[PDB]
């Protein structure tokens, strides 16, 4: 038994919520908190933007001198670094950007990088500004996370949606 409450049981691991993941991190505090990061770890906007802003950008602070000393992630890579205020760690997972013409089977690569964590609270990966079908990214996930995961859907709409359509 955790802590996450109102979510809908897709499968044996995998769970969703029409939820802002700032405000369902600071309440949880869970364990990992999933960014949508890019590789240069610039939390600009989307989701990154709005967990760096929760953070008062102390997670931007962190995250440049993460590239200052290792370069950029991968497309598809990710790295742990702290959760500041909304959860012990953050992941940052960077999943391909449609919207600068990136692979999107690196999208399941992207998704394996959670198999790491026993327990995270994510956004759906490449969703959003990352230009992907949030459909499909639900599927990827659903096909390639064996840990569990709590899946924040920001938008009701969309949520609605994806629950409608999921097989
Ligand atoms: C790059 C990239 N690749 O995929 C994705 C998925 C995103 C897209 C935008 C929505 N995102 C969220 N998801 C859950 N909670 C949220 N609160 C938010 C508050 C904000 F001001 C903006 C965004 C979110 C948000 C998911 N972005």
């Amino acid at each position: 038994v955790n802590s996450f409450s109102g979510y809908l049981k897709l499968t044996d691991n995998v769970y969703i919520k029409n939820a802002d993941i700032v405000e369902e991190a600071k309440k949880v505090k869970p364990t990992v908190v999933v960014n949508a990061a890019n590789v240069y770890l610039k939390h600009g906007g989307g989701v990154a933007g709005a967990l760096n802003k929760a953070t008062n950008n102390a997670m931007q602070v962190e995250s440049d001198d993460y590239i200052a000393t290792n370069g950029p992630l991968k497309v598809g890579g990710s790295c742990v670094l702290s959760g500041h205020n909304l959860a012990k760690h953050c992941l940052h997972v960077v999943g391909p950007n449609v919207n600068k013409g990136e692979d999107i089977q690196l999208l399941k690569s992207a998704y394996e990088n959670f198999n790491q964590h026993e327990v995270l609270l994510a956004p759906l990966l490449s969703a959003g500004i990352f230009g992907a079908d949030p459909i499909h990214s639900l599927r990827v996930c659903v096909d390639t996370v064996r840990t569990n995961v709590y899946l924040a859907v920001f938008d009701k709409n969309l949520y609605d949606k994806l629950v409608s359509s999921f097989l």
